[PDB]
């Protein structure tokens, strides 16, 4: 029984979407451009920031973007994306995040949005009993496809 | 002559994604392969005795959403038809993770065995909670969240 140390680098890795709420919906409609289905977060303690890996739908067309945060002396964190953003993270933990994010965009009308998004946990010894398995069938390691990574890297 | 198990898979039920999947024939997971699966959801009912998998995957340039039905046996193996016959077996199995064994017989005879790990997408009740209680904080009404879990206009892993 062990546990890695915890450390904020360690939450680093792919996060999913699972609900976004919007005080102005058109937002979050199709085609607005915070209907987000995030990829993968990156924390970095030494330097302050986040960066956001996340998939977005324009012109009926899905684009990956990538943003990147900074942190304030008050916690909060500022990004620019579609007009000036103030992130504020509600609840954090190594399974989950909520937070609130307040977006005012290029003609300064503000938006205030609410977002619940989870971690894609991977374990050791999983993935140890998995590549045991593997090769008692005598299956060859070139032979094997990584799905996570390609759902982290649409197109 | 082993004993019966007591099987209490219910809870386990809910969105799954695919991590891994190795083969002994790579024609059956290269791009256009029928096993190239992409898993969304998983049911486990304990009183039939099935699970049944939702997933997607690229059939010739087109993605399909597919949906199969599992039945247990008293094996304590379970058997499916797609693609052929299947014989599958869950060899490690936890709250967050499956790792599991299938044998598939495609309409040629040909036997692929495979090997695959998937990891659960766990959304608890207190974060849940906590993200209602905000989102009502800010005035945002129900109809103004959208589920980005369950919604079927979403990215292309390929």
């Amino acid at each position: 029984e062990e546990e890695a140390e915890q450390n904020l680098s360690e939450l680093s890795g792919p996060w999913r979407t699972v609900y976004i709420g919007s005080t102005n919906p058109e937002k979050i409609q199709e085609n607005g451009p915070f209907r987000t289905y995030f990829r993968e977060l990156v924390f970095d303690d030494e330097k302050g920031t986040v960066d956001f890996y996340f998939s977005v739908k324009r012109d009926g067309k899905w684009k990956n973007v990538h943003v990147k945060a900074t942190k304030q002396d008050d916690g909060t964190y500022v990004a620019d994306y579609e007009g000036q953003n103030v992130f504020k993270i509600v609840s954090l933990s190594r399974t989950h995040l909520v937070a609130h994010n307040i977006n005012v965009d290029k003609h300064g009308q503000t938006t205030e949005l609410t977002g619940l998004f989870v971690k894609l946990n991977v374990e050791d010894e999983d993935l140890e009993k998995f590549w045991k398995l593997t090769e008692d069938k005598g299956i060859d390691k070139k032979n094997v496809v990584n799905f996570l990574e390609n759902e982290d890297h649409p197109h």
